[PDB]
């Protein structure tokens, strides 16, 4: 590592373009950027010295000239209008920045950007105002508490990452290869290893909850020689998470449990929070089932401490020959398409993760415009030629149809859905339907769906333009609808089931693998008055896919090794018009619209035949080279 020889040349030109009166106390790399500390604020020299050094710079005051938290926290409630209504105020010393939250962020941000600098001087801390979210999230609060109490660790973490990213100047890769450790010709445990002769980055690291009883099918291949080498030698530069779902980020905290990695995890803020929530959710579902969890809160916590967030469009160097950029995937809040600029730029890779290419209630179609692009890795969940989804609006009509029939017949509607994803989407469908007077019976929300929902309201900028304004700007907010009733605990859950009142029940998780939805299913499945509606992809080996297949008698190993058979009499429906996955038509259209036209396309994340079908179809229609690799396949990209 010749990092300090690089830092030496920087400290030379910086101490040549910076006011020597401006007592520079330090210059070092912290995360994906150069930071210059100075005890003397003050502009437009950053814009320069930055484009001169060809690096991302950030000037700040020495952490010493910063008024303590418990102190400057009262000086602020003094220097800002009481009408500004400051709901919360947090600190993040790892960046010397004060996060100020208020219902009326205008009177706190300075009626002329003034009060912003007004308080900035009185405490030296970097102010950042945030409009109070309409719903408070335990997850968000928890992450905030961790970031201000772990300041010591993170500041050290950011120095290590920085010295690592710039272990050498911009390098042109000699070779590039991608290895599927999981998620090739199957849905589950997505894990792809990007390799160059200088770097190693992991894109996604999921688990296959549908196959939890089989460690050989549930986890990415830890037995891959190249991967054991990368971990054991400490060569993994980074991990990039496309989105919050467990089959894309679920094994991430396992890596910390066993101290196999302590580098950076790059992802969008919404993803960092949703991920943390689904991971906590996961290990709790396991314990509530009497199983030993894959990891513990202490590991999920380590994940948070090792995560560096980027918003879409932010280009960042994550190693000597790899620059990252995230783009909207339109799958779920915060979902991204990973774009890796590698070496010379003549062999760039775009990794789709899961994506949607038409608008939905919460999101806009995936980005299809990139700078330079040679290889496109895309999902195939609906890759079969006949995998056309039901039109958005016909699905809505079908849903309403079914709810009416069931609610009349004196029954209940069970809609299994993941905490994040279809839950929110379906909620919007029922909410807009409520506003015209269609919701008579109550709508219960079980399985952390409400907490996830809270996270959405805190990231309006990651929602579609339509819903963005409708949220933060207006006082009215769709999720806040009085039609949704969060299930408080196991007693109420049981009350709900025993009660004779018809109702709509939306509960995690989406494939009946675990969580409240399995309880509802089991106790409601016998009565033919009830209805269960699948609105998401049912993976192979899930109870959900069994029910969906029509199997009317399902065995379930219960407590004390005794198996129990649930008799299925309730109505089984499938409405795929709410899917977060691009359907066959969308996938093919995506390839058509993507620009620049990729020289190669690799199909993944889909049942075997679907991956091949899509790959064959893309080649036949667009004449582009394609391939549906197997796990453990490695493709050299030249
Ligand atoms: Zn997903
Ligand atoms: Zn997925
Ligand atoms: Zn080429
Ligand atoms: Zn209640």
């Amino acid at each position: 590592t010749q990092v300090d020889q690089i830092l030496r040349d920087i400290r030379a030109v910086v101490n040549q373009m910076v006011p020597k009166e401006a007592k520079i106390t330090e210059i070092e790399f912290e995360g994906p950027e150069l930071v210059i500390y100075v005890k003397n604020p003050e502009g437009e020299l950053i814009k320069d010295l930055a484009k001169v050094l060809k690096k991302r710079i950030s000037v700040r005051p020495d952490p010493e000239v910063l008024l303590p938290p418990e102190e400057a926290e009262k000086l602020i409630f003094e220097i800002v209008p009481k009408e500004a209504e400051i709901t919360n105020i947090a600190f993040d010393p790892s960046v010397g920045e004060v996060l100020i939250e208020a219902k009326k962020p205008g009177l706190v941000i300075g009626k002329n950007g003034e009060t912003l600098r007004l308080i900035t001087q009185k405490v030296k801390w970097a102010p950042k105002v945030v409009r109070t979210p309409p719903l408070q999230s335990q997850t968000i609060y928890s992450i905030r508490q961790i970031l201000q109490t772990e300041s010591k660790d993170r500041r050290k973490f950011l120095r290590q990452v920085g010295r690592n990213i710039y272990r050498k100047p911009e390098y042109k890769s000699r070779w590039i290869r991608i290895t599927g450790l999981g998620g090739f010709r199957e849905v589950g445990r997505s894990a792809l290893l990007v390799q160059t002769d200088e770097s190693f980055v992991l894109v996604d690291f999921g688990v296959n909850v549908a196959m939890l009883n089989d460690p050989y099918k549930a986890f990415p291949h830890f037995d891959a020689p190249e991967f054991q080498y990368v971990l054991r030698e400490g060569l993994l530069d980074a991990i990039i998470i496309t989105h919050a779902h467990l089959d894309h980020c679920g094994m991430l905290p396992y890596l910390f449990r066993y101290n196999l990695f302590d580098g950076p995890i790059y992802t969008t803020p919404p993803t960092r929070d949703l991920m943390v929530l689904l991971q906590k959710d996961f290990i709790e579902i396991q314990q509530s089932n009497g199983q030993d969890p894959l990891y513990r809160p202490r590991d999920i916590k380590e994940v948070i401490k090792h995560t560096i967030t980027l918003d879409y469009g932010e280009v960042r160097d994550i190693s000597p020959d790899i620059r990252l950029t995230l783009h909207n995937a339109g799958h779920i809040l915060g979902s991204a398409i990973v774009h890796l600029h590698i070496g010379n730029g003549l062999h760039n890779i775009a990794i789709t993760g899961d994506f949607k290419f038409i608008p939905t209630r919460l999101l806009e179609p995936a980005n299809a415009k990139f700078p330079r692009l040679e290889t496109l890795v895309m999902e195939s969940t609906y890759g079969g030629a006949n995998d056309i989804q039901m039109p958005r609006e016909e699905a809505e009509k079908r849903l309403i149809e079914v709810i009416h029939n069931t609610i009349k017949r004196g029954g209940k509607v069970l809609i299994p859905a993941m905490a994040v994803g279809r839950a929110q989407e379906v909620m919007m469908v029922l909410e807009e339907y409520a506003r015209i007077g269609g919701i008579e019976v109550p709508i219960y929300l079980d399985g952390m769906i409400w907490e996830a929902t809270a996270i959405h309201t805190a990231y309006p900028e990651y929602l579609s333009r339509r819903l963005r304004e409708q949220i933060f700007k207006e006082g009215y907010n769709p999720f806040l609808s009085e039609i949704f009733h969060p299930v408080a605990n196991s007693r109420e859950r049981q009350d709900i089931i025993d009660s004779n009142e018809p109702a709509i029940i939306i509960a995690s998780s989406g494939m009946l693998v675990g969580g409240p939805s399995v309880e509802y299913f089991k106790q409601l499945a016998p009565d033919p008055k009830n209805s269960i509606i699948f609105v998401s992809y049912q993976a192979e080996g899930t109870l959900g896919r069994q029910v969906q297949s029509g199997i009317r008698e399902i065995p379930m190993v219960g407590e004390e090794g005794r198996t129990e058979v649930i008799k299925v009499n309730m109505e089984v429906h499938t409405i795929d018009g709410f899917s977060g996955h691009a359907d066959r038509r969308e996938l093919m259209n995506y390839v058509a619209k993507v620009r620049p036209r990729p020289e190669r396309i690799i199909t993944v994340h889909g049942e075997p035949q679907k991956c091949l079908d899509l790959a064959t179809s893309i080649h036949r229609k667009f004449g582009i080279s394609t391939r549906a690799p197997n796990n453990l396949d490695t493709i050299r990209l030249r």
